[PDB]
């Protein structure tokens, strides 16, 4: 079956565990982060990923996300290209927080699954519709 | 046609009324709810359901939400799995208010879609990529 | 190859026809919009557009957006049907401000792909699950 290769920022970041088939995949903080009232912070999730080619990847918070970290995701739904597959290329949680909050090093904050590219489809401009 | 099998909390939530195929499906609140300005509640939908094998359900606010209600969706987008199915799992609309604001029972709040489950996946580590 | 017909408000709007390859596509702001902190403006993005029969488009922000901006989108993920497709429906971005910000016409303020819409399904009510 077609796969994802992935890469994590270092030995200390908890593996991604053994997926249930079909579901949303979580995706954990790799450092403490606190956060303010009404301030932003791009949390770190400690992994860099090659998605299948043609395929990309939806990020959103998980449901108990603003119920035990006061936070919401300021994109509110990160994409993340299979052209993104770079050494370097880690993925962040883009946090606002409603209230001052701490996040933890390994907590489950953002849920990803990944999805075909639309159809390629080609735009024409008309002077009416 | 595949079947979604819908449980409603009581005999006062108004049904969902006949689709027409392929659009967003409207949900209610379940009840009157008042938000005050910068404060959260979980607005009861009240629908349990039983969707399609491997298959999710996606909720996100309606295009006029913010503007009737004043509130946002703190989890962005809902996922709701094929395995939340149970008599009592219920469906709740996660609200943020950025203003004071009174939701009443009945009000068409947010909209949901089925979609099918990502693929078979293999995650590799790699030391890089 | 999907052929989606796209009108523009004026000669103004930038043109945003190019070869696609299934990456999600730059909305601009059709004039300048100046939001107060805690303030909501709609932000035209000059462009009505036909769909692909039986498609859906979905609208997010940039990854950038709330970086330079400052803004996040009310309804979470903009969803556009087949059915949005006459001469007056344009487009727009719902923009919250979390802090005292200025778009300008031209600025990329979001972006959008289309998705099939959801397979016919059949809503029945049980008594229980
Ligand atoms: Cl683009
Ligand atoms: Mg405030
Ligand atoms: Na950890
Ligand atoms: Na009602
Ligand atoms: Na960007």
């Amino acid at each position: 079956t077609m796969q994802i290769k992935i890469k994590y920022l270092d030995e200390t970041q908890t593996r991604i565990s053994k997926i249930e088939q079909g579901d949303w995949i979580d995706l954990r903080a790799a450092e403490d982060v606190t956060i303010k009232k009404d301030e932003f912070k791009l949390v770190p999730l400690g992994v860099a990923m090659e998605l299948p080619e043609g395929y990309e990847a939806h990020v959103v918070p998980r449901s108990s996300t603003y119920k035990n970290f006061g936070v919401i995701q300021t994109n509110s739904m990160g994409v993340i290209d299979e052209s993104y597959k770079g050494d370097n290329d880690f993925w962040f949680f883009p946090a606002y927080a409603l209230r001052d909050t701490e996040i933890k090093k390994g907590d489950r904050i953002c849920q990803f699954r990944i999805m075909k590219k639309m159809p390629a489809v080609e735009l024409v401009e008309v002077e009416h519709l």
